[PDB]
């Protein structure tokens, strides 16, 4: 262990903050004082700290009120040394976001949430935060009739290209960056996946500096392989900000600690951070943030050790993943799977499709017989790799 | 009933033509001949046929064998009447594809694999098809450590950009379209749902001709709400083709007759291919073509059974969503609802970012409270659309 | 479609009752008095009423408190003719029950969980309840190493034999029937399917008196088909009451009105429901109940209307299948496709096993290519219940 | 880590001969001799070999075959040393199993099935084996109305109970283990998971020598705890065979290598076979069998090293989980958790139902807001689970 600052690990304020109630139950803890949260990270050995808007500031203080409690919030940040590198906003407890914050089908409903959003960039600038997360939970129905399903993008488009234009016009050093879920709270929820993230963006006016969140459980709710996603979106330069966390099966976001969900899953998806790929390319530099909830069986004493093995976690695989591929039998095992072999353009510089069709030996004269013989020996490979994560090798 | 030709009922060789080996048995059915195919299909109502290269000619054919069998195959459309819609090609049986065809480890498999696309295109061309659909069925992997991900997309993108500036070349009026799978044959699929598909489009050079052909068991395969992602596609004007069948559940690709999965879902996709958006916007004209397999229980009274049930399901479903729309109860259900107003814009004619911020009413003296009350009758609207589904209204 | 109390339609007051609470959001609905619940089901058709012991009486409330709320609420049944079918206790709210009630580690725990069980089994018998249900939401856990297994079950079983042992030492006229739930709250609840629920009465001392209380969305959470396993319940005798209600895929607990989410697999349950088995067999007459959640969007015209919509969907649905059945059409297709053929004993009287692997006929000389010809012509019925259900028939 | 024959491993004939056809592709390896997997399995390590009636015997093999076949088979077994513990019949191959075998609706092709299952019977105790194997893989439908669901699982009864009267009159020395699955090949599959394989042994006649063998990959498929559902199986004394390998999700059935799926679900897996209950209980006993498929990308080096790899993975594991049980550290955490306390039975030695409600400690004067206090600290039990599979402890 020994997460020491420069590791970047930075925690949402609702992770250890989280009282407990779920859908079925109370709340098990007594709130958590913000100060007490960042004196309490800060020791442990973060970096920074993120927060929605209704986390430290009610929805109902007063304007006396929030800079109170702002000072308190800054004196702590200030006594700690903790950076406020994300902010995002709540459109989805208040009932008036029962329909969604952007994309809800009463119109008073949308300008107030685009307006809660543009203050909160303000607040956002302030703060020093580089990224602007945008989690849509309540954007998407229970029944497919509910929504004029083009409208509905429409209205989403609208709201990000108008907060996205405020930040140009401000100038503010910031980038949006969509969180996608696939369910939860609502039945389904728009731009459910990565994919659907990212081809939303592309068809933005400010499409730029927008980016997005992953979030490990989220795409695991889909079934999806977490470590190709977030892949997908470093090669379109799109990985702005990342959620770690464990997800054991498609059910209810669970949040659990990064490491407690798919292993083998968080084993890759920490090479890939830290290791980036086989044969060079994109790599991803921004904090590593946690987005998990401490079990409701467990106290205060749990919270903070849920937030140590979080960070412990990602150690102890980053290890394991240096190691791996670091030794030389590894390395050869990848040059007979052909991993380098990937790498090399299929096409010969210079060759057009003209030429490679009109080409007999790649065709006309191929032995696919031949060519199917090869063992790949992936098998010896992933067994390679679990053992490294085992710590046997 | 009664399908007519101008319905648009394409149906692929491989659907009737499949002769039930599934991984735990062998084939129950006889081999179908192309020319009684033809012949079948024309005589139940069917507009085209669309077909994978090796279903046609075998990958051993002989020039001699491959014009004798085109001939016939020629023939046969020209006695019949149908149109040959859409042509694809075979990059996954044949042992040589184990590792992919265009992202294939080995360089010499990827060359073979484009090479075939290549030659392919030419034969779609010669067809008169407009669309030309590849469905990546061995691009993944078993193991995260396989691949070097961010290679596995540039050799996709080489193959799909290669194709492309071909079909722009030879000025063959053929567009690209991509068929998305979140897993099987492989552990995990790239590009694994319509958002991947979307999202990876937007990237290559050649974007402009390219488009996708999602599977309606596919994206429920991962979940998703299949009118939900064709309604993406069809925003980001990429929907160029369609497959329409049944899946119950997240399992194996059942490939089902259309209809025999989610039904409310199919209603729902037939409300928006055949009525597109409440408030306006795109429509998708092509072709309604069924991409499954009649069940291995039944003989070849089933096979045509199947097939004529496709085109049933989509005329009664197509009947029932004409009639629920056109139901004044049901127009002013929606408009209870909220559906056409999320068709309004969020902002007025002219107003900046800063002039809502700085709007009172929108944000600083908008009673949240009182717009919560709002009744948004989604249940209520839910239960219209099952009752005329359920023929009741 | 009117419904009647002839009709056995039961409703908990958790469910029109549900306020919108999630794990996202508060409350969108103010609570419902309990006299309200009584009077105004009372006049949509309702048969009878459903409680938890704190759905009513508040986990706190005092003697005076407890009285006061028995006599109104006692009032409202007499004036309206409701009966009190099935009573449960709440063993999942409270912060005392995290870690379960039955099955807490904690030993007091335990003991107070099986005491408020007790003491409500003397309630649900002076309300006149046939039926005791035991849902154990909070039996299970997140991690594998939180729990001895075998220590669970044996904790599990001495809470139920005992629960058991003290209806019959009453002499109340009283079965307890179990609820199964794969996930949610917990990652992973003890007793996770009809299968494991059947499974476990059988190692009951008094599993007599204890059956199933199966539940439509619970059984699609781990995708399987609600219609088997009730089936599975029935041919077995432990078919005690029923949950309906609707879940739109693997995902979180839905609870959406029943039809509302798989529309074939809810007209299958109502067949087996009014129509029983094609060849004979056991038959539900117990309480059609429906424990769903009116969406959170809607206000209180929406909680009615969804109520209404439950008992209008089931009628619906009935009708078709009474339509379905009745139909020569259909019968034929039934006869065809082997049906009322499975209902035929394998064996002939009095043939044992070694007759049978000595008849020649059945082995050494069956014609098994022969036998594989069969047409089971299953897709064909499977149209003609669908062209049923859609009312085009 | 090197297996010995006292470690109890064996693998199917079928497993390590699977040539690679799925159902997109055909076979990208040549048939394995059997005498040859005997060989080679015996150097790797194995215990012993287990196969299908026609993974050794063709379908259509004459009597002179049959018998040539044999006497190589039992030639080489005799060399070599293996064991046959367990052999299992194929009812799901041919064609005339397309509906089934025991529950087809056809009745010439249930006596078929069951004539063929009892002629295995006498193979299965000439070959010394001590579990019978019924996977009924072709028990079920696609279709809702296909099957009268009674009558399906009354033939189910009458096969199994036909062919466990016959290894009684035999004086065998033979058990009968069912083998769930959820779906695949069928859409669903009768008697899906471990809990509907116990509840159906109890309608038996014979269910004393019935009991299950659960398959790891097959609970994932419904997404159940594999841990939870054998902890169910070992509890009921009903776990008579296992069949380990790996799944990574909701999807076809992988039949990957042990520990190449859910890891730390496969730790906690081995934590049971290796410790048994954490207060005691009853332990397994059998063999560790692995029903897995070479994945095919890999030729014949990739066979014997996936093999390898599976004995390779659940000693890794087994050290591992013998060195976390014998941690003091660990030890300390299950007693804070109330591990050893769940084991302490509810009630006290003849305390009835009546002194507990009337017990005022337990009840009446129990505080519940006090009890609800107590930190389970189940995050670092598992934390502490975790930093043992990965040694670093
Ligand atoms: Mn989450
Ligand atoms: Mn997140
Ligand atoms: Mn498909
Ligand atoms: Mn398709
Ligand atoms: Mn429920
Ligand atoms: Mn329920
Ligand atoms: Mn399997
Ligand atoms: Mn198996």
């Amino acid at each position: 262990v020994q997460p020491t600052p420069a590791d970047h690990f930075t925690f949402g304020l609702w992770t250890v903050g989280w009282t407990g109630a779920d859908p079925f139950g109370v709340a098990t803890r007594k709130n958590l004082d913000p100060v007490e949260a960042v004196h309490k990270l800060a020791e442990l050995g973060a970096y920074g700290i993120t927060f929605h808007d209704n986390d430290l500031i009610p929805f109902d203080a007063t304007e006396a009120e929030r800079e109170k409690i702002l000072g308190d919030f800054n004196q702590a940040l200030k006594d700690t040394g903790l950076k406020v590198p994300m902010v995002t906003t709540n459109l989805f407890s208040h009932p008036v976001f029962k329909d969604g914050g952007f994309t809800s089908n009463d119109r008073s409903i949308r300008r107030f949430a685009l307006a809660k959003v543009l203050h909160n960039i303000d607040l956002a600038a302030e703060m020093g935060a580089e990224t602007f997360v945008m989690w849509g939970g309540r954007e998407g129905s229970e029944y497919d009739g509910s929504k004029d399903l083009a409208a509905a993008l429409d209205r989403m488009r609208e709201g990000v290209d108008t907060a996205a234009g405020y930040i140009k016009d401000k100038g503010y050093n910031l980038r949006i960056a969509l969180e996608p879920k696939p369910n939860e709270p609502r039945g389904d929820i728009f731009l459910p996946t990565v994919g659907h993230g990212l081809a939303f963006i592309e068809q933005l006016e400010h499409g730029d500096i927008v980016g997005l969140n992953p979030e490990t459980g989220h795409e695991q709710m889909a079934g999806l392989n977490f470590t190709h996603g977030i892949a997908q979106a470093l090669w379109a330069e799109k990985l702005f900000h990342i959620d770690l966390n464990g997800q054991r099966g498609i059910k209810y976001d669970q949040d659990l600690v990064f490491g407690h969900g798919d292993l083998t899953s968080a084993f890759f998806t920490v090479d890939l951070l830290e290791n980036g790929f086989p044969n060079g390319g994109p790599k991803y530099t921004g904090p590593r943030h946690f987005d998990y909830k401490p079990s409701r069986t467990d106290g205060y004493d749990g919270v903070w050790d849920s937030a140590k093995a979080n960070m412990s976690m990602y150690l102890l695989l980053k290890e394991r993943a240096l190691a791996f591929r670091a030794d030389p039998e590894v390395q050869e095992a990848m040059k007979t799977s052909g991993v380098f072999e990937l790498g090399e353009t299929t096409l010969n510089a210079g060759e057009s499709a003209a030429d490679l069709m009109n080409d007999s030996a790649s065709f006309a004269g191929f032995d696919a017989e031949a060519a199917a013989e090869r063992n790949f020996a992936f098998i010896r490979l992933n067994q390679l790799a679990i053992e490294h994560l085992l710590g046997s090798r």
